[PDB]
């Protein structure tokens, strides 16, 4: 599983009819790529790190507060392009990306877990598989990358 | 070297002077968050630049993943992003020991920006304020997020 996490002052997600369907203020936008061979342990890890990474400064301290500490939100967005392989040519290929039907179930299960580990009202999502327009106010910016197939 | 590339309809980069003032802007094109590693060689940088300029990330009324940023005469906003080397494996406070030290990194980055201009066009390459806090409003188009680590 891969995730690109970006610290934001807000984000506004839109889909084509453009129309708004999701919005957050301060918090994280998480581009989430699900792998062909991802287990639930892979998803737990991502969820844990999104909720607990200390990406905000506080008072005298830096990298001190996490998204929950500040009661901030998460916009969780499915992003298979993160498995776009560009090693062998300029046309990205996504053979590693878990197939769209199983991926959607996995993603939904992941969104449930996010809400369970945090707060139902604090977890926003995008339209899985659909073209989306997302206006993001990057705060910093702060971009973090995690590939669960780097730990075991 | 690591880069997170995101397809955008535009991006507006600001720095603090309530102070936030604009210093960079693109319309359609790529925003590239660039992390420079302690052990990066110019070959590492060449690779990134090549992939940013040549990845076919736009559809072409006929073919998906068909056109690259140059083909469309689109722009690139190149942003330094050491947080990409933020290690989160061992705890929730990211540590950036792998990130090339700030002074050598700045030279490398500047050299990289020269090469971008370059291999493309002087007017097509926008940058951020290295080492400074930035506010970046990004209109993510898709979105399309690509990740590349040259040490792969
Ligand atoms: O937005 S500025 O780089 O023309
Ligand atoms: O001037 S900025 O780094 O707050």
């Amino acid at each position: 599983m891969r995730v690109v996490i970006q610290r934001v002052k807000g984000a506004i997600l839109s889909v084509r009819k453009l129309e708004i369907i999701s919005e957050i203020k301060n918090g994280l936008i998480c581009f989430l790529g699900i792998h062909k061979n991802d287990t639930w342990e892979d998803a737990l890890y991502i969820i844990r790190k999104c909720l607990n990474l200390r990406l905000w400064n506080n008072d005298n301290k830096t990298w001190d507060k996490n998204v929950k500490d500040l009661n901030y939100e998460l916009l969780i967005v499915s992003q298979f392009t993160l498995f776009g392989n560009t090693k062998k040519g300029n046309k990205p290929d996504f053979h590693l990306a878990k197939e769209p039907n199983e991926a959607l179930i996995f993603y939904n299960k992941i969104i449930d877990e996010f809400k369970k580990q945090y707060n139902d009202d604090k977890i926003k999502i995008g339209k899985f598989g659909n073209y989306m327009n997302i206006d993001v106010t990057n705060d910093g910016p702060v971009t973090i990358y995690i590939d669960t197939h780097d730990i075991n």
